[PDB]
């Protein structure tokens, strides 16, 4: 299991 998150401000 991959488990990620991207935020970009």
């Amino acid at each position: 299991q991959y488990n990620n998150e991207n935020n970009f401000v």
